[PDB]
């Protein structure tokens, strides 16, 4: 069908607009600290505390398979890192602190995706 072409075409261009973002939620972690997952080889135990890891190149390869339905799913993953450093590190640790700021930071870029994606449908 026809239908389910002009569904492509704009799932495809969402994967377009999200992929955009991730790149800026990205920049906001220059340290890499986010870019790849918690290495189990370096941290064996992080399972016992973490159930749902994420990082920026899981949510890559979802992104570029069209994994995400919508913006929401595309959050839920980027607030999961967030989340997971945010627990499993302390207060006073370059981690935490990185989550802390990309947070921050990463609030203006969702702020404006929610618009856009509202906006262009
Ligand atoms: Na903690």
């Amino acid at each position: 069908s026809m239908e389910q072409v002009a569904m492509e075409l704009r799932l495809t261009e969402l994967t377009r607009l999200l992929r955009s973002v991730l790149d800026q939620l990205q920049d906001k972690d220059p340290a890499r600290i986010f870019a790849q997952p918690v290495s189990l080889k370096e941290v064996p135990d992080y399972l016992d505390h973490i159930k749902h890891p994420m990082d920026f190149a899981t949510m890559r390869k979802r992104l570029e398979a069209q994994g995400y339905k919508n913006l929401h799913e595309f959050e839920e993953d980027f607030d999961l890192i967030i989340d997971n450093c945010m627990k499993y590190n302390a207060r006073d640790t370059v981690f935490y602190r990185a989550a802390v700021r990309l947070r921050d930071q990463g609030g203006v870029v969702l702020r404006q995706a929610r618009r856009e994606v509202d906006s262009i449908g």
